[PDB]
């Protein structure tokens, strides 16, 4: 019973993206068969795009998904036909971390995300000719108008939520905030500074309100995002061209920041970052540079002052529970990341990945046609 | 009411102590006066006499002292004469790190530490030509048969302990044991490698048994060091010149430790140990280099195992609740710190010194005449 | 160089307050001399008054004092004349509760909060004809124009903050606040339930949507308490004389709250409130009965819940940190707790206690003459 | 591929358990079929076989097995032939309580454990007859020579561990362990106090000698369990019939416990016990009265102390990662629990069963026929 979709393809290392036809199989196992009604787009798609990460292409990519539950797999237990979901990364269930709480950590996290196939090598998706597109990218191979994911990773969320701006919720939003809320545990009255104002960082600016933090600082180098920092819920912002960081943050707090997320990736900003930590600070790092990047910090620094860097994957949340504590946020008019986004039709996914790579838009949201 | 006392007097810099005779004025505020029994010898107090921190010289030094309480001034409330007390590191009881517990990250340490006198620039202690010695380090100066300590670093213990034993309880194996228990939360079932088995080394493996851990990896490249980690509690133990640490603990482990301690100050034994963290480790890191000095850390590693690097002080204790569980845990026969031992007589202070510093023993104490 | 002052003084149990002349000492030790611009009334004053607590009359009362640092004795460390200060609870300082950043517990609590008198049975304050009149209430006795506090109890607050306003958040507003934020610690996305819409409850229910609760319901029945506190953050208001208040939280929260907070002291509203729990939900107690009053909780549904009840005293915070946090938040617009208040002369506080006591008034601040 | 199985069965309300051969079909889905070599026998089975939570008879009960994976269904991951496994209790591994790492307070708990058939109402084993026999008790039915478990409930432990004796690891033991280990927190230094010396308190004093406690408190009424108790690490032990047991720890401990667990089901040792908790102390609840049943506490106390009284399901463990640390501490020499062993041929259980009731075995072990 497989099904025809639109789905944007990536074939070559570093070339656009091609809309083609393709096919879906039906539901498995414990897996859903989601109409995808919008996809966020990211720069990881891009870095896989570009081979960084060597997928193997052909491929489907997009990890950002938000749809409608069409038909279940016969061991589905807790979604139904109609459902609507965010689809996020892939977990396991069954090791370690995932049996603690912390899928984020999952034994199994790279096969089930990056492996371009099922655990057997099949994909689930064929194109236009019948050969095999590698797909089941964070599980869920969300540039496509059907995908499939298993049902730990495809979350329901109150069906009177605007379904098409949720999609982000699987990843990048969920990253920063979750940054900030679980591995950082930023409460009332502290300080919070994020390294970076694309999507993840102002997810964690908007966090940081929501927690209670009552200095929230936003570095970035683009003006325009600065000034978006302020309106969604930033008391500062620094300009890392203008003034000295560190110094500039030891004054707004008064000898360094309680909290501090670095999401550029840019190791300098790292390390600057980490000096710019007040007392007892904890500097939690969610950007990736290139493997074999390092970061260096001055070690009586951190001892003195009792610092903590700590590395964070996927905002180390519970998405099951987490998902929808955003989206309740967002209707509650407390967690505004509608700003972040620019929606596009699927059919213009080049330009939104020249509007991503720009920065002239922090989040685009990719409509999908049925 | 000054009173004669004989102390370890550094009078320039890197050269021998000098046993002299002093004076020592009587308590004021809320001091107590105390007569030293005995007192631990440190690496740190060698630093300080070298000039490498420069507390202004003539200066008398030692701060793992413990003694009897001979005189309290008019604002003690806790303390009276008889009481047997170990002798820690100074605070101010009043900064907001004070207030919340964290006396190790007082704003005022390396003042009430380091300052060589009182806030008004006074010593407690006169030479025998009547001329000031230098003092107030570690808010106590406990190389002299005298000292004079805050109520609040002057603990009380059980006067059934054996009291010359107790005064390294006041800052090296509080520091090492505090590190496992406060800092890193080691408990039953984990993972633990020590980083460097001297005596701050020895009573982190010491502790890490207590508080439950299952595998307990000494690391270093004494064989006698190693051999000793195992009898008091290690379950491994690594010599770090004959294997590649990182791999030896991976396999230990089953890919990585869950908390470690960096306990020599060698930046390259600090960035190595990083990488032997397993996921979701912790680094803790109480071992300090020359000022200046970086550590590297790969970033990606750190990232995608959502490992954490954390600075510590002192252990980051409440010394008057941790020092006395520490006694309590060695008269039960759960904390051998004694097997890192050896008595001097304070006249034989610069042989001590040279046994610490070769390694022949790895903590020291001097007997205090009277 | 004692100093004249107006007071309020009980001097009879349950007997109207009279405004009278009295005279206080200059401080010593570490004490400060404030001069009181406004003080909060409480209930607690009123069972005091009434010798439910038998404070010995004839006494100064008042726990909620605000105003400016006029003197300071010799061993005040950080506190200067001129400063603006919040007058919070008297704590020791030196026990292991204190020690440990957990003064709401300590050793020396009722003495120093209830004693009457120092610790050598002196009082500070003489009546107009040089008789002692009891004071060192909550180590402040804050219903006169002059007040001594030692510097532990004096929180300096930035001198922008509308000081007049700010004395209650030495007492019932931190314990509110302080019982969510730090006894309780809720945090984004959860669910909480304030049994008990008074200054207290309120006060937690504003300090729950600072710390990003989604579910927020205040329960009183009073309709004009649970219209304000939907103006001051809560989502949900139960009169629980018109609603089974247990079966109205299961179908607001799908089962049971996350977090409760009993502030009305009754009994019967805390037994029926630990079983509006939902799964390993935690019921915080702040209202007093009187001694010898028991509740009751079912014993499989808390073990099977997983629930948890918790006493709690006095927000159980750091008041250093806390009340200049609590400050900020109300200078940003988010805690508006300036809604509970009315003021009142000196001269009017018997109107305040009745207004008080009717719950015509939640805060009741008395500004005093000089 | 059914296999032919011995059974202890309860046909009858109160009634011996009968020996009868019987069948057991192949493992589906994620099951694994486990050739079990022994069972713990729990109170709790006899509770079943009582009726008193009227699990439907005919039935197999039976909730602390060990055994060797014989099969695995199709869906299983982890597990293979001749793995050992300790069989826990069953969760479903999805929902939020599941997801976030508290399997314990799994949403389907007692559908899975105390159904009496799977989800769609059949029964994986028949009798001699061919008649359904109700199971899945605690996800495993363990009381037969073959069991049917998930693997999510087969916890793999190393096949050097002596397996006849680790099935009560999957009930009981966990339940005393995990409560102080996991959810009281039980560290180094604190104080400990165990009402009830049966299994599961015995657990409880061995997990707190290995947490770092020092002191150890066991309570009961029986002289050989308590002389049992201090040679398994208990420090004090107390016979609450020869002293008032409030003021007997009170004096123990200086005031009151650190910790406390009450595992005798007792609500009058219940009630005794949390007035027993020293300044913000904490009482765990783990035995079960009647339902229905209340305990009352004093509010004042729970207030003044800052105490805590918190319910503890199943040890609130991760039984994949918990039970092998429990396996690794006892071969360590660390956790002599079968110092609580008595076996028994399964032929012998209604021996067991007396002996159980009665007392004089704390934990019988079941070995099954093949
Ligand atoms: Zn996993
Ligand atoms: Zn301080
Ligand atoms: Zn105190
Ligand atoms: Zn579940």
């Amino acid at each position: 019973d497989t099904r025809a979709v639109t789905a944007a393809v990536a074939r070559a290392a570093g070339a656009p993206f091609s809309i083609e036809p393709a096919r879906i199989r039906a539901p498995r196992g414990d897996e859903v068969l989601v109409r995808v009604v919008a996809t966020g787009l990211c720069h990881t798609d891009l870095i896989v795009r570009d081979q960084y990460y060597p997928v193997p292409l052909p491929a489907v990519l997009g990890h950002e998904g938000a749809g409608v539950v069409e038909a279940v797999g016969p061991n589905v237990k807790t979604l139904a036909a109609g459902d609507h979901v965010v689809l996020t990364y892939g977990a396991c269930g069954h090791c370690a971390s995932c049996a603690g709480g912390h899928g984020a950590y999952c034994r199994q996290f790279f096969a089930l995300n990056f492996g371009g196939a099922d655990a057997d090598g099949q994909t689930a998706l064929r194109d236009a000719a019948g050969e095999p597109l590698h797909d089941h990218f964070f599980a869920q191979s969300s540039f496509a108008s059907y995908a499939l994911a298993r049902e730990n990773n495809a979350i329901k969320v109150p069906k009177e939520a605007p379904l098409e701006l949720l999609g982000p919720l699987g990843c990048g939003i969920q990253t920063g905030a979750g940054a900030v809320i679980n591995s950082l545990a930023v409460r009332t009255g502290s300080s919070f500074a994020s390294f970076g104002a694309g999507a993840v960082g102002m997810s964690a600016v908007m966090a940081a309100r929501i927690a209670g933090a009552t200095t929230i600082i936003a570095v970035d180098i683009v003006p325009s995002r600065l000034a978006l920092a302020l309106e969604l819920g930033a008391t500062h912002a620094i300009n890392s061209k203008e003034v000295d960081v560190v110094d500039a943050i030891r004054e707004i707090t008064g000898g360094g920041v309680d909290y501090a997320l670095e999401s550029t990736g840019l190791p300098a900003v790292l390390s600057q970052g980490i000096d710019a930590l007040g007392s007892r600070g904890t500097m939690g790092v969610v950007g990736a540079p290139k493997l074999g990047t390092k970061a260096e910090f001055d070690v009586n620094s951190l001892l003195l002052g009792g610092h903590t860097i700590r590395g964070i994957v996927e905002g180390d949340s519970v998405p099951q529970t987490f998902i929808p504590q955003l989206v309740q946020l967002h209707l509650q008019g407390r967690f505004p990341f509608d700003r972040l986004v620019k929606f596009y039709p699927l059919e213009q996914i080049n330009q939104a990945a020249a509007d991503s790579s720009s920065g002239i838009t922090l989040k685009p949201i990719l409509r999908l046609p049925h």
